[PDB]
């Protein structure tokens, strides 16, 4: 409970990775849990202790690609594993980083809440998950959180706000293969969910504390150098209020 | 302190019937049933059991994840909620979920390589967190023909189309895991858990119940 937990939220290619990985260098007390995107593009489970000595860990399926190619078939599968992989990364880093730090802060790239309330919810609303899939999913997520929830509770949220058009541009800059067919319209739906959750705060979750969690909203539409100074100043001022 | 004993066996071998009888021998003895009701009426209603049998290539992964999720939830709940020698009997376990049912689906191509890899990762992680380790297993052994008859007897709508060949496959995995002990899991302690095998092919027992009473005293 000593470690402050801050989630960085924003649409696909808003610049969360870029920002927080540059941000964390400012303090030895600051670390980041990246999102497990690579685990989704190359799906692998653990090898047997003898088998790994003679067999390579091969590249597996790309469930990320599967979800984008056929959302109505693969959404449930993808969202389940996205959330599983995140909880795993976040719980291990909480248990193992920043043991001694004076004022330790762990920044999470997204959270289990955006997994459910933004991404999966948007899939359900789009009829990419039917009623049964959506029910199973929330049942699972609810249960995981009653177990592995207290430890993962956020002290604050930093919302990196970029327009859908900026995000689409940045998807192209970044060049991640599975995202190259994403339409403006999809990013726009994701944009609206983040705005409802983080800016207007009209989106109600099953997690009551989140109605109160402090939120810092940052505009990241400009080129990185143009606003970075003010952004840093704002983050520092925000962290000192938690 | 609670002793945990899993009852294993093919579909309709008689596990619910057997453990419901067994339970009455002692107030120190409780059961955790397989949450089948929750599978045929998916609530927070869809029938994911039926979906799995009707369209296995579409719904197998989804069913297995929920089956195992609902099992873990129920077992952890019973553990947490003044008995001299407490015994908890689980109808099936997280191991049979993965190594008998989910594995059979993958072998039948009802789950693809990606689905199976995700399932296994999820199961590995879910059980590394979780207390549920067994002190013994009771294997109720019935032939696939006995099991098919008992499916019909019971009359669960979702199950009525199951062919003998599907039950034969499940039978072979059971015998490999529990009789021959040739099925390997990534769960080391399981190779040492004692197993009581009980033949339940005949019409129902008194004796079989007594045999358990005593197996437990060796644990
Ligand atoms: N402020 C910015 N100005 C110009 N490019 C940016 C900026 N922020 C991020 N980028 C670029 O946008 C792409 C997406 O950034 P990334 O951090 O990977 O986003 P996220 O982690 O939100 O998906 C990357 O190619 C990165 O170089
Ligand atoms: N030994 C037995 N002899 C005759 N009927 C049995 C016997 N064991 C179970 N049954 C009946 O067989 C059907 C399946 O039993 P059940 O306990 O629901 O199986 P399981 O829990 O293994 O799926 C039920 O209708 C039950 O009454
Ligand atoms: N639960 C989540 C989290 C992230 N995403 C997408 C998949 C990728 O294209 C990016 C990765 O940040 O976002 C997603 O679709 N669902
Ligand atoms: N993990 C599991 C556990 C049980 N089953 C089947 C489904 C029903 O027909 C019966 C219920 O015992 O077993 C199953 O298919 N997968």
């Amino acid at each position: 409970t000593r470690i402050k937990k801050i989630s960085i939220e924003g649409n696909i290619a808003a610049g969360k990775s870029t920002f927080v990985n540059i941000l964390k260098q400012l303090s030895e007390d600051w670390e980041v849990v990246p999102e497990p995107v690579a685990r989704w593009s190359n799906v692998q489970s653990t090898q047997d202790e003898f088998e790994e000595l003679t067999m390579s860990q091969k590249n597996g399926g790309n469930v990320l690609q599967m979800m984008y190619e056929k959302p109505e078939r693969w959404s449930f599968t993808f969202q389940t594993y996205a959330c599983l992989s995140r909880i795993r990364a976040q719980l291990a880093s909480l248990n193992g980083k920043l043991k001694d730090a004076e004022k330790p802060v762990l920044f999470f790239e997204r959270s289990v809440y955006s997994d459910r309330y933004i991404f999966a919810s948007n899939l359900y609303e789009s009829e990419s998950m039917n009623e049964t899939e959506w029910t199973i999913y929330q049942d699972w997520h609810d249960w995981m959180n009653n177990q592995f929830g207290q430890s993962l509770e956020l002290d604050g949220i930093i919302y990196l706000q970029a327009t859908p058009e900026t995000c689409l541009h940045r998807i192209y800059l970044r060049g991640r293969n599975e995202e190259q067919g994403i339409p403006l319209e999809y990013l726009e739906k994701l944009h609206y969910k983040h705005e409802s959750w983080l800016l207007h705060r009209t989106l109600k979750t099953n997690f009551d504390y989140l109605q109160e969690v402090p939120i810092l909203t940052l505009d990241v539409n400009e080129d990185f150098k143009d606003k970075y100074e003010s952004l840093v100043e704002k983050v520092k001022e925000f962290l000192s209020t938690l």
